[PDB]
């Protein structure tokens, strides 16, 4: 674990992380996709193999020993709020027995159901809140990475505001 496991937030492309492995927002498909997942199959194309795996589940797989961990929240365009939300919390509880499982010390996670999975509708606050119910209990230290000036500030007064 770390020594004094703690959250922090930048502003910057998760492909550029100095953490010890990260957090794929992944189609069930294991398809390239988009933003994110784009930019995730550029930097580690060989972790696509066999990463397709249901909504509300993650799934590691290996680029050289860098486990990339293809966690699948749910597109709230097909989701009912309700059941949107219940597989939102479950992807985030199986990322976090990932990270278990790998031993790793740090961790880089995007928020998952954001963007085109959002169904239209600002879910900063709901995302946020269900990655700390899942990796509050783990002893990683966890660099959450988003790309959007105002977000940046909302996730860092979060954080600070449990502290
Ligand atoms: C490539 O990763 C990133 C990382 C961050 C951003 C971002 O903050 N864009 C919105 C803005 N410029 O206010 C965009 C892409
Ligand atoms: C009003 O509909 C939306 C839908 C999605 C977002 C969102 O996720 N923004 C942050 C990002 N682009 O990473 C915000 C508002
Ligand atoms: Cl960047």
């Amino acid at each position: 674990g770390a020594m004094a496991p703690s959250y922090r937030v930048k502003r910057m492309d998760i492909a550029k992380n100095d953490e010890e492995c990260v957090v794929n927002a992944a189609n069930p498909r294991g398809l390239p996709g988009d933003g994110v997942c784009k930019a995730v199959y550029k930097k580690w194309p060989e972790s696509f193999k066999n990463s397709a795996t249901p909504v509300g589940t993650a799934k590691t797989v290996m680029c050289g020993t860098y486990p990339v961990i293809h966690a699948v929240g749910p597109n709230f365009s097909n989701y009912t709020e309700s059941e949107g939300d219940r597989e939102l919390a479950a992807a985030y509880r199986e990322v976090a027995k990932e990270v278990t499982r790998l031993g790793v010390n740090s961790v880089a996670i995007p928020l998952l159901s954001t963007g085109v999975y959002s169904g239209g509708k600002d879910r900063l606050t709901q995302s946020l809140n269900h990655l700390f119910t899942a990796m509050d209990s783990t002893d990683a230290d966890v660099v959450i990475y988003c790309r959007d000036k105002e977000w940046e500030k909302k996730i860092s007064e979060a954080i600070q505001m449990r502290t």
